[PDB]
C-alpha cells in the first residue's frame, strides 16, 4: 500500500515520577527524544535529544532515575523546557532545509510531488496530549504549533492487527521482534516504537492521523 | 482585611491512577467532593459528596484503592460522571437558594444588596483545569460554565507567604496545622483546604481568582 506520509517523527517522552504515597499531580519533562523514520526505506534519518531540567521538582527521586534511566547529572547538565522547545524548533526547521519536509493539518493524498509530508507518531495520547501540554499550560511557555496532531500508535496497532497488546513491549514481540531486558527509555524507546512503526507499515498499515486539538 | 467572596466552594478531586512506568491510561474522576466555606465566620456551612462510577476502567488498581483510601463497593455503589455533575448543579441551585449566592467577580451597584459572592478554590489548578477539563472533552460532556474560573489556593499561598509548599500536607504544617492518620483525600482533603483558605483568611490573606478558562 502507498503511504500518506513520507517521514514519521517518533517521541517517547521521559519525566519526573514518584512512587512514595504522596499526591503529585504535575510532572515535568526530563528527556525530549525524537528520531526521524523515513517510511519508504525504514531508515533513521535523523535524531534529536535533550536533557530538560527540571523546575519544580528538580532532585530526581531514587524510583524515577531507575525507572528512565536517568541520572541527576543529566538533568543537571539540561536545558530548562523552554530552550528545549528553542533547540527542537531548530532540528524542525534544519530538517526542512534537508528533506523538504512540511506539516499538513488534513492530508487527503500523498504528495506526488518533491514535497514531503510529516506526521508526529507515539505510542499514547499521554505525550502530546497530557504531559507537553498540560506542562505548557503550567509553565505558560509558547507550544509549537504543528505539536498539535499526531498518530496514536497503540491505537493504530489494536485497529491493523485486531488485539490489545501488552504495552509497547507486548506488541514488538507479536509481530515476533523479541527483545529481552530492561524496559527501554527515552532515545532507545524512540528507535523501538519506530522499529514497530516500521514493521507496520511493512505489514500493509497505512499510518493516519488519530488525534487533533 | 476586607473580603472579596462571602463563600467559597473547595474541591478535591479523586481520579483513577496507576503507578507503573510507560502504561499510561485515562483517568476517571471517582468522587467529586465539595465544601462551602464561610469566609466571614470560618465555619463549613454545606458539603457535597458523590462517589463516581469509572466508566473506562470501572476497577479500581490496588495503588489506586491504597492511595484515595476509597474501596471498589464505592465506586461500584456510585453514578457516572454525568449524572454526577447533574448532582452538583443541583447542589448549587440549592445552596443559592438559600444563601443568596451568585457566582460573579464584583458588584457594580453601590451595596444596596445583601447578596453573596462565591468562588472556586483548589489546590493547584489540576482539578478544574486538567481533571475535569480533560475528561469532560474527552467525553464529550457539557462542563458547568461557572467552573471555568477559580482560586489556586496553592498560588495564594506561595505569593502570601513567600515560600514554596511541599503539597498541601506541607502547607498546613508550617502554619501549625497537624492532622493526624492516613493522607487526606476526596471530602477530607476539601475540609482541610477549606481550614489552609480560613487560616489564610484569618492572616489578612485577600483571595482572588488566579486562572480563568472562558
Ligand atoms: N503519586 C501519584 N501518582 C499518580 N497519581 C496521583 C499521585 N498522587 C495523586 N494522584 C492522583 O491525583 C488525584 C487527586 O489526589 P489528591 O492530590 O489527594 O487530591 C488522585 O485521586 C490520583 O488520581
Ligand atoms: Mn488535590
Amino acid at each position: 500500500s502507498k503511504q500518506l506520509f513520507d517521514y514519521l517523527i517518533v517521541i517517547d517522552f521521559e519525566s519526573t515520577c514518584w512512587n512514595d504515597g504522596k499526591h503529585h499531580h504535575s510532572q515535568e519533562i526530563i528527556e525530549f527524544p525524537a528520531v526521524l523514520l523515513n517510511t519508504s526505506t525504514g531508515q533513521i534519518d535523523s535524531e534529536f535529544q535533550a536533557y530538560v531540567q527540571p523546575q519544580e521538582h528538580p532532585i530526581l527521586s531514587e524510583f524515577c532515575m531507575e525507572l528512565t534511566g536517568i541520572k541527576q547529572a543529566q538533568v543537571d547538565e539540561g536545558v530548562p523546557l523552554k530552550i528545549c522547545l528553542s533547540q527542537f524548533c531548530k532540528w524542525i526547521h534544519k530538517i526542512q532545509q534537508q528533506k523538504n519536509i512540511i506539516f499538513a493539518t488534513g492530508i487527503s493524498e500523498p504528495s506526488a510531488s518533491e514535497v514531503k509530508l510529516c506526521a508526529f507518531v507515539t505510542w499514547s495520547d499521554w505525550d502530546l496530549g497530557v504531559c507537553l501540554e498540560y506542562e505548557c499550560k503550567r509553565k505558560q511557555l509558547l507550544k509549537p504549533v504543528f505539536l498539535n496532531s499526531w498518530i496514536d500508535l497503540r491505537a493504530t496497532y489494536k485497529l491493523f492487527y485486531r488485539r490489545k497488546p501488552k504495552g509497547l513491549s507486548g506488541a514488538l514481540q507479536e509481530v515476533g521482534i523479541e527483545f529481552s531486558g530492561r524496559e527501554a527509555s527515552g532515545l532507545d524507546a524512540s528507535r523501538n516504537t519506530a522499529l514497530l512503526a516500521w514493521k507496520m507499515i511493512r505489514d500493509g498499515c497505512v499510518m493516519k492521523i488519530t488525534r487533533s486539538l
